[PDB]
């Protein structure tokens, strides 16, 4: 078994809404990003990437590359996601930590871990998510974007 | 084995002491919150419920339920162990870092060990805490508030 | 098999060049240390104790014992690591993540593993690092300072 870790941050701006572990979530302002931006899922990505020792998602789908642009994080995943089965490894569990002051992760969640763990293959009970602010502290706590971790355990 | 990750944060305010890890440690100001807002219990917890699958301290004992005001986290904390000792799983070893500039953490650490070990039931040498600063970078290097971070292994 | 969690931050200051994963980066700007202050190794090294329960670097290597002056890095995590093996404990794998805005992390990652994997007597397959921005937010954001987190696995 092998651990990993993640971890993303984007700014919010323009309209929303936001996506987040594959969640169209309506708020205010949305993200700033080259792909859909969604921090959940990057950061889930990182950590599994980790896990495999492929490095990170940086690595593998480049901001410059175009065609990532506008790109669906999920199908960013399930890339990593085969690289990483590829190399002979199976997922442990997934642990996601969503540091957002807003929106209201909360009500998504069930929906994240329904994506999550149908991009992995996996139960949802091998898929968790969480959220938290950091009570009006800091880039997230005053809205100027959201941050994400993420570990994973992989075999 | 399952891994977990968790995080929390609190704005100092008011009179100490603070409460970290279960040790009143005295300090000039306190720390705002609806329970005892002990950052480095709450980080242990989502940790815990995360290896577990049951999501977070939040979907467990609201802001909202006025029962969790002043609360005792080490009770929270029992309970979202007892719950995810329903679940069949049992402690692997958990690992808590606080990141705060002050107060000095250092020496209420083993009592902190002592507290937590208990809560969970397992050794000292299955709990880790250990602390640092963020060299006055940050809310917390500005002294703003306390930063925690915490994983978990279960079995 | 047990986890554990790191994480270290230091202000910018002076002349460059940094030294993160032992690598000597060139950067406009240098790093404030009582040591080499390599944050990519502190982070790996507080992480590797925490497996261990043995604490911190802190409790370890103090900042006010002179000794530890401009001290490489890499000896404290070899030392770390010596005592680790003591403790009975063996690398599972490690996995490092640099939150920084700038330098340009990724070129000299490999020489990391490399340096890492020397000093933790592994494979590179079992050391990791990645690197992140938080997107010109924060202090690391503002190119204030940087951060870095890591997790480990020992058996
Ligand atoms: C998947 C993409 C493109 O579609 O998503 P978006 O960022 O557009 O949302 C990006 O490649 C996802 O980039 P991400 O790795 O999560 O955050 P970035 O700040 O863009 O980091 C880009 C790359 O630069 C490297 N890097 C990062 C920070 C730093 N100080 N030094 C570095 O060398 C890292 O290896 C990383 O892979
Ligand atoms: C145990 C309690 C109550 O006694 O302690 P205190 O916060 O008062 O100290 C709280 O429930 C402990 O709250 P905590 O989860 O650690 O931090 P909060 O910022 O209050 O998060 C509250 C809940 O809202 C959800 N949430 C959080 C942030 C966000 N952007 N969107 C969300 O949907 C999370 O699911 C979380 O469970
Ligand atoms: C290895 C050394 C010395 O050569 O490196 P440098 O810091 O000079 O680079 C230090 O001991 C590496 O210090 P580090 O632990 O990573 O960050 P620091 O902010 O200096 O934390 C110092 C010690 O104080 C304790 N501590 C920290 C923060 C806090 N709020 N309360 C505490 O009690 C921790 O137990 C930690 O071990």
């Amino acid at each position: 078994m092998r651990i990993g870790h993640g971890f993303d941050v984007h700014a919010f701006g323009g309209e929303g809404p936001i996506i987040i572990g594959g969640v169209r979530i309506p708020y205010e302002k949305g993200l700033l990003a080259h792909s859909d931006g969604d921090v959940a899922l990057h950061a889930l990505t990182d950590a599994l990437l980790g896990a495999a020792a492929l490095g990170d998602i940086g690595k593998l789908f480049p901001d410059t590359d175009p065609a990532f642009k506008g790109a669906d994080s999920r199908e960013l995943l399930r890339e990593a996601w085969r690289r990483i089965q590829a190399k002979g490894y199976t997922l442990g569990n997934v642990d996601v930590t969503i540091i957002a002051q807003a929106p209201k992760m909360l009500p998504h969640i069930p929906q994240m871990r329904v994506f999550i763990a149908e991009d992995l293959g996996c139960h949802m009970d091998d898929v968790n998510v969480k959220a938290t602010t950091t009570e009006k502290l800091g880039f997230t706590g005053r809205g100027e974007g959201i941050a994400c971790e993420a570990v994973a355990l992989l075999i």
